[PDB]
């Protein structure tokens, strides 16, 4: 009697967890909204804007109009080379945006100090790949977000230790690793040489050198006693367990609400596998909201989940889109983007920008929400399908993102927008109001800026 | 000198063959309409009711446009174990229907008795993965009839041991495994006990305990010697030999012609692969011919190519299709469809019911065909393509359906049509009779039914 | 920590690679047009007319309008293994056309003897694959020349080696292997027994016949130190070490301008994987340039990229396309086709024909072009995608192709066209002249065949 070899994990339901960290895959938390959890962990925040700053000389007329499909194939090519390191070494991998990747060791407050060392081997392994990132490590309690709605989800990562890693990360250079100062103070110093950072209280590793009989491997398996979803057994040869998920349609319908429409069509095998890889003309309305306290969810919480209930309705008129969600600061950004492949509508500009108004107006009054703030910017950008097989998501890259971003957080507490949507909306000049310009990081030559002061004096 | 591993089975040929059971597939049998044959085996009637009645929940708001996805994904991951279980014993899958699965172990006489152990013991090893099936296992003469015209071809069997394996298919309950009386006169008694069915002469397997010194394993092994195509040495990893087809022009002509247009369309990636699971309003017309008998195809295989002949030049008119056809207690069913994926036409309604009286009309006057029944039903079914990768066809699944199917069987001798069909069709009121309401099995308020008496008196 | 297998391959830049040969893909030489390079080597040259001339009989309506699916599938399974066989002895195989496989073995001068040993080897294994090829065998000084523009590039091979191989070819009957004078002066006598060809100084192959000690798999690998590609270590259950190219955009800026755009499009997963292979009608143009002197690139490179510039102008006004360069004989010849799939445009038969007169009245006017001769044929041709996974090229093959490439060969210095242009242009009558008709190889029933006189006396 015959014993053939399993081949089949391509269900719809193993394509959608692709989407999703562990986090949300194997979290089966309630449905209400908004949910908030709390744990203890180790963050990387890995740069990867040495590679995505590309996204200029591939509009050139050289690529001959396959722009689009060479720059997320040499990105998924090294980005893909990173998640692999990050999965191996134990990591789930939470998001990706185009200027960096997110991961997160989950573990027990008594075991924080013996992942940290699991995580900066593993950081000094990524930058051993490229021998051009920059690595930010942070540690200690965490807080999740999810807020949606009946259709729709979204999950966001809170508190001191996700500001302390964007910090880090910013202190960094080519090739460093920088730990946060609570990593720094939790980690076993035994085995790690740092040098302190001018101004900071944040530290850089210089060498990882562990006493003379330490066995990484053998440590490594220790440590993947506190890791619940590591493959193992007849499983050790799978990057991540969620290859194994089986049908389930509760666990699908939950799962699905997490990822977009056009995504989704591509893994029902009903478009085309190419189709969602595109440089295309875009507006990007990036929304800010800025609260009186960042580390707490069970206050910001609600306001966020208020927040969205109103962005979700306003961006469902013009097929608006909610690509990613960040936190910072006290700060809550929603990159939405009008003109998403298949999403196109007349008068995005005019549109983008009253939709920007009313956003404005209603989020301005929510209990809690201290300032908003927003930046519109359009032009073309690279949208697609960035990272591993097992591990990927949706992503935004350009210079116009890099602006709206930008020019939210440089004017705060108005709506503002770039030359290209003033010159191209259908609304009276005096709508508008000229701005001073400001020296953005990141930014060469945003061209002149307006607020958009609204049809009324 | 390099000796590169062979990857390549994906031919069209086999892909064809993924929808065609080994009977066929292996067949070489004369081009001759009606075409019939006479062999002896074991059949296993698999009922799978249980999962296909879900089509309720999945047309829910709940499954957010996904439904026909999700419907398709659990089903075809409980049928794929049950399929993988047939094919490792050596069963031939015939046919799929929205309700069940129909497989035969075709042997010569002299070894039925050890082949009804093989399967019983496979009609075990189904029920284990589930620890919600019904099993009907008949054994004793087949006969296979072929029909069609130039370019379509269709396949039955037929005989007392067709008929058997329904009958003990609807006395089984949840978990039973039921034999026929000819199944259990064939069977090797000192391997199974057995227990009495009320009223019946088939019997219910209680257990399979064999005589102490008895090996399955090896028991299985000798029973090997009997199956011609059982996959074996080299090929021992594969579930069919029909994976191993190689390309062959004359038999692809061939094999084609039991497959749907659409089906081949995407075989011949000229379609998505998603294109054909969908949640779509068809209207069902459903034909029952009946003959004085039953088991002998030489009475009824001309009659049934002659309808067909008819059937097919009728349909061809509005693009219907036959889906799938049917042999039970001198019955010929045919399942026809208006309305599949891209075959959508005007006044659907209208052409089904004048379609039904046209075949209604001309069938009832073939020689040796006592009564036609036809029953039309319309609304939102289920359509994709179920089962293993290596064995599936298409199939239709809904409420509508079963409703058609039972019209046309208690209201025999007429054309009937639901409410839906009534009041959507551009036909005059008296075109129509209202008729009583009868309560049939599995139907639960299927509305209104009406005769279709057509434009005379 | 685990150590997940790799898998991933399947880059656009390996499958644009699949298209070349090595001799391109691993060129890396300069982007200069022409370019020309010399080395020496084998070449063999397989004709597969023995599968192509049955295109006809896929045009039959017993074929059910899958003739090009089935046509293609066939073809793919015999050239396949022709394929394997050429790649696994050490072989790069440089271009596919309908009626033939040319393939390389480039070597030092000294290893030229040993090469062809290997070579004939594998012609003999080819030829028993089939126990229905001709293999003609020539080896000497060759000659690369690449020719194009900013976004399109071609090459070719010539010399004497490369009309010898063709030479040798046309010599060859069913199962012969026909090694042209300097592969005969060239190879190891002690090996192999030849039989004189009639009025011919090539030779035919009777018998590979080795030496007492001989062991072939010794010998070859000794051989495969002269293979720079040979797929080795690691690497060596591959066909192709192009199978294991990683993302570089620099380098898939140069391979894509050798591959049409619509195949481009099929690999960046835009296109639907079955749209190029179609029976369809086309217009064939096929353009031959004779020079003084055929094997010296130095001369003849200018202007074959004085006349491409030229007629990729004059093609592209109406997205004609050219398919394939071949050089023979002093004559080089540009197979082009109008109506490829997704490039149809209105009037396609005038428009050919007014291709073909400034084509024929530019190249004309060209330095060193002694001859030009224009063939224009229209009819149903297959298209699609010939050869193995790993190598494979679009193609084109039907009587109309046939017939358009005898016409410039047998009616030279004038533009000729069949009867299906004549009568089907919207060009007057008195544009044309009637031609005396020519029995010409390959050709039955041609129909009235006219020159293409031109709009004035």
């Amino acid at each position: 009697m015959n014993t053939p070899k399993e081949e089949f994990q391509d269900w719809p339901i193993v394509r959608i967890a692709a989407h999703l960290p562990d986090l949300i895959v194997y979290g089966h938390f309630s449905p209400e909204r908004p949910f908030m959890d709390y744990f203890d962990g180790v963050l990387m925040f890995v740069d990867i804007s040495g590679f995505t700053a590309m996204t200029e000389k591939f509009s050139s007329a050289m690529y001959m109009d396959r722009g689009a499909e060479q720059l997320v194939e040499i990105l998924n090519y090294h980005i893909s080379a990173i998640v692999e390191k990050v999965l191996i070494f134990g990591g789930d991998i939470l998001k990706f945006a185009g200027d960096a990747l997110l991961a997160l060791w989950r573990v027990e407050r008594k075991q924080l100090k013996n992942i940290i060392t699991v995580v900066i081997k593993c950081s000094l392994e990524i930058h051993g790949l490229f021998e051009r990132v920059k690595i930010g490590l942070a540690a200690g309690h965490i807080s999740m977000l999810v807020f949606g709605d009946e259709t729709h989800s979204h999950f966001l990562v809170i508190g001191q230790a996700v500001d302390d890693v964007r910090l880090a990360q910013n202190m960094a250079q080519m090739n460093d690793v920088i730990l946060s100062p609570n990593c720094w103070q939790l980690c076993d110093r035994s085995m790690i040489e740092i040098e302190s950072v001018p101004d900071q209280r944040a530290v850089k590793v210089n060498f990882l050198k562990p006493p003379p009989n330490f066995n990484f491997d053998e440590f490594f398996t220790k440590c993947t006693t506190f890791m619940h979803y590591y493959p193992s057994g007849e499983h050790k040869n799978l990057l991540r367990l969620a290859c194994t998920l089986k049908p389930d349609p509760e666990l699908e319908m939950s799962l699905q609400k997490y990822v977009m429409e056009s995504i989704l069509k591509q893994i029902d095998n009903k478009q085309l596998q190419g189709y969602l890889s595109e440089l295309r003309p875009v507006t990007i309305v990036f929304v800010n909201l800025m609260f009186e306290d960042q580390d707490k969810a069970e206050e910001i919480g609600p306001a966020i989940q208020d927040a969205y209930m109103h962005i979700t309705s306003v961006l469902k008129i013009f097929q608006g889109q909610i690509n990613k969600v960040f936190m910072f600061d006290k700060g809550c950004s929603f990159l939405c983007v009008f003109g998403f492949p298949g999403e196109k509508v007349p008068d995005e500009l005019t549109h983008a920008l009253e939709c920007a108004m009313d956003i404005f107006d209603f989020c301005s009054q929510v209990h809690k929400i201290q300032t908003v703030s927003i930046g519109v910017a359009s032009g073309i950008v690279f949208c697609g399908i960035v990272g591993h097989t097992v591990r990927h998501e949706y992503t935004v890259i350009g210079q116009k993102v890099n602006l709206a971003a930008r020019m939210m957080m440089y004017y705060p507490g108005i709506v503002t927008c770039d030359s290209v949507t003033y010159n191209g909306s259908n609304l009276p000049a005096y709508f508008f109001k000229e701005l001073p310009k400001k020296v953005m990081k990141g930014v060469a030559d945003s061209g002149p800026l307006y607020q958009y002061w609204g049809r009324t004096e």
